């Protein structure tokens, strides 16, 4: 049941069902369209056009409401002739037009072929539906397998990345991308189901143990790393960069999980109709009858921080059933029966702190007349109640050099409590990831697979500090496929006898990172890290410096005409308007000392390593204290690169066809802006400067050959073995760049060759 039967379910699932016959007897056209848009000003909807007058200024197509518009040589989307409709590479599409490349993936999704290769891109898009081509018999098929071999598939770019690494002996790298609830994070858990499987290290069928704690270090990362939100019902609240170490003879040997940009104010505040993480709702219909008791528990809604809201229970699925894998991975990555109650103790915790409803007392200055919820919250915890009690309402601060207690009001005295909340959820999450590296990341890593799993650009209601942080990242990333683009073009560039004139990009993406990150002159990252030193400075003054430094005076810059508080970046995708406000205070994560030192000698074997260990507790100490939250983002990101460079790296783009959630829906808007916010288009347009039909070496030799009097069937050497249907036709030096020795092929004017009789 390989690619031979056609009745298998992988010729049912993954393949375009193939007729018969194949000459001249198959779907033939013998005439010309176009892409047009019936509505002028809405541009994503368009319609089927009819070219009639060819004239070398405009084309004067017809329409199908009767009447006949116009349009020239620099809006005519040239549809593609039908039987390129459903290929599997659109490194071959005559046409690279905006409707066209919608089109193939639009013809590929109505047949459940969400996969497809869009130049050294592979397109997936999110079929809200369940394909089965994830089977263990779906594994043994993609062995050994190549790109061009088989059918597009998550498989294909995992094998072939496995492949390499034996073969090239390099290091390997994927980058999967794309909106939050588009495809990724499951295909990412693809990518090491299958790597477990290839490279797997058991007897017969099944995992090492070893595998295992690998394949069980995921369920525990999305019981804190996941919820439900507007876009999907799992939605990853993090970046994760996974590397998978592998000895010399090709055998998983370990792995190292990665962790970026939590979403720390979910644990506080979840929006309407999302809910909070999932671990805390796991854990009240999991925990059993004495477990409650013990923590001092209650319903999923008698808490301030899961109810306000307007959901709680998700729909398709239980909490205390999931629970049970939760614990589960938790014993067999290896977790003290202990340390897990430690790691829920936490959990439930939290819900306490979030049940402190602060009153008013005396004038100002707040008062917790009921002295209920924290005291349970202090219990499960191992602090004193009583220091901190008044070290959340009457914190000390050294104005001057001197040291005084200070009553705060209810603002301020709950801030500094979800302040506490945050960071304690912020720390576990990052205590987590630190014991699974130990207990599986190795000495000795022979070769490493990686896999980035983030978002790319995304452009929100209101753009905050933590979007400048991944569209600061999605232009690095850009300009790194950009680059590796050079390399490549350049090296085929020279086994063409013939060689191409050179060509450059110096990328104008270095602009926009030079406004963020750049030293002299500053950029935003350093303008803002210099006024967050000063116990004193405003959010107003802020960006009343970024005014006076880029206003007029950049070109990736723009001062808002009508608003006090924003600021345009201009991006690759575009420009984002983003706003000031708390930029100030979450740049430094300030921790009032009090909290700080009260929770720092507590009881418990877990809740004091993240309040006692600098590793967790603090970051790079350089000078005055240690550094700020956008200083270590740059690091870590000019880490991430450092790594990725040594690697070869293969491009996964996620998709989302509607935001419903619904299959069968491709809306044009949604899925058409959504190839802009990427790219994966232009990516094969700067190839089009030479040729667009990307594919192998030369085939006009071994798939023609009926065409009247003109090249035979069998000639003698694969480069000049059609040596007339593409030459003395209207051609000369001026098409396929094929000297003596390699290339790839041309099909800009392929139409006037072949169209009509044989």
């Amino acid at each position: 049941n390989p690619i031979h039967d056609r009745t298998s379910d992988y010729h049912k699932y993954l393949k375009v069902k193939q007729g018969d016959s194949d000459l001249f007897k198959l779907t033939v056209s013998d005439k010309r369209y176009i892409w047009y848009n019936p509505d002028p000003k809405e541009r994503d909807s368009y319609e089927c056009g009819e070219i009639v007058s060819e004239t070398s200024d405009s084309f004067t197509f017809k329409t199908v409401d009767g009447q006949d518009r116009q349009v020239k040589k620099d809006d005519a989307n040239q549809r593609n002739p039908i039987k390129f409709d459903g290929v599997e590479d659109m490194s071959e599409l005559s046409y690279l037009n905006e409707p066209a490349v919608f089109h193939n993936l639009r013809v590929r999704y109505n047949q459940d072929l969400i996969y497809t290769y869009s130049g050294l891109f592979l397109v997936a898009v999110n079929p809200f539906k369940r394909i089965p081509i994830y089977t263990q018999e779906m594994v043994d098929i993609f062995k050994g397998r190549r790109r061009n071999e088989v059918a597009p598939h998550i498989f294909a770019i995992s094998d072939v990345a496995y492949r390499s690494m034996l073969d090239d002996r390099q290091n390997q790298s994927l980058l999967i991308t794309g909106e939050s609830g588009a495809g990724k994070t499951e295909n990412t858990k693809k990518v090491i189901q299958y790597l477990a499987s290839v490279a797997g290290r058991n007897q017969a069928n099944g995992s090492g143990v070893l595998e295992q704690q690998i394949l069980q270090a995921n369920p525990i990362l999305e019981a804190f790393g996941n919820a439900k939100t507007t876009r999907n019902n799992n939605s990853s609240r993090f970046g994760k960069f996974i590397e998978i170490q592998f000895n010399s003879a090709g055998f998983i040997s370990g792995a190292s999980i990665q962790s970026y940009l939590l979403e720390k104010s979910r644990v506080v505040f979840q929006s309407e109709t999302e809910r909070n993480y999932h671990i805390f709702y796991q854990l009240l219909a999991g925990a059993t009858a004495e477990e409650k008791k013990a923590l001092h528990l209650a319903g999923p809604e008698s808490f301030n921080y899961l109810n306000q809201s307007g959901c709680v229970d998700i729909k398709g699925v239980s909490d205390s059933e999931e629970f049970k894998i939760t614990r589960q991975a938790m014993d067999i990555v290896g977790f003290s029966q202990e340390e897990q109650m430690s790691i829920f103790k936490i959990i439930a915790g939290i819900l306490h702190l979030g049940n402190i409803k602060f009153e008013k007392g005396a004038g100002e200055g707040a008062v917790l007349k009921d002295k209920t919820a924290l005291n349970a919250a202090s219990t499960v915890f191992g602090v004193n109640p009583s220091v901190l009690e008044k070290a959340l309402m009457e914190p000390r601060i050294l104005a001057g050099r001197d040291l005084v207690a200070q009553h705060l009001n209810v603002e301020k005295s709950s801030s500094s409590r979800d302040a506490l909340v945050k960071a304690l959820y912020g720390r576990l999450f990052l205590w987590l990831v630190k014991k699974i590296n130990n207990v599986l990341c190795q000495e000795r890593k022979a070769y490493f697979i990686g896999v980035l799993d983030i978002s790319g650009f995304e452009i929100f209601k209101v753009n905050s500090f933590e979007q400048l942080c991944i569209n600061y990242t999605n232009e690095k990333l850009q300009q790194f496929f950009n680059h590796h683009m050079f390399k490549l073009e350049q090296e085929e560039y020279l086994k063409e006898k013939i060689n191409w004139t050179f060509i450059d990009f110096g990328l104008d993406s270095q602009a926009t990172i030079d406004l963020i990150d750049g030293r002299q002159p500053p950029g935003i990252l350093a303008l803002l890290d210099e006024q967050s030193v000063f116990p004193n400075a405003t959010d107003n003054t802020l960006i009343t410096k970024l005014h006076s430094h880029f206003s007029k005076k950049n070109a990736k810059y723009e001062e808002p005409r009508f608003s006090k508080t924003e600021f345009g970046v201009t991006h690759y995708a575009g420009q984002v308007m983003y706003e000031i406000q708390d930029w100030l205070e979450k740049n430094k994560d300030p921790l009032q000392q009090d909290l700080e030192l009260c929770f720092k000698d507590s009881s418990d074997n877990v809740v004091t390593k993240l309040f006692n260990d600098p590793n967790i507790a603090s970051r790079a100490k350089k000078g005055a204290n240690f550094i700020t939250v956008a200083a270590q983002y740059k690091e870590q990101l000019a880490s991430l690169m450092a790594t990725l460079e040594t690697t070869n790296p293969h491009f996964v783009r996620c998709i989302i066809p509607n935001n419903k959630q619904l299959p069968a829906k491709l809306e044009d808007k949604v899925v058409l802006d959504q190839l802009r916010c990427n790219a994966v288009l232009e990516g094969i347009r700067i190839t089009r400067k030479g040729f667009p039909n990307r594919i192998i070496y030369a085939d006009f030799v071994k798939r023609y050959y009926l065409l009247a009097p003109n090249v035979p069937r069998d000639a003698e050497d694969s480069q000049k073995a059609t040596d007339a249907v593409l030459k003395h036709l209207n051609i000369d030096p001026e098409q396929y760049r094929f000297g003596i020795t390699k290339i790839f092929f041309r099909a800009g004017q392929l139409a006037r060759i072949e169209e009509a009789r044989e």
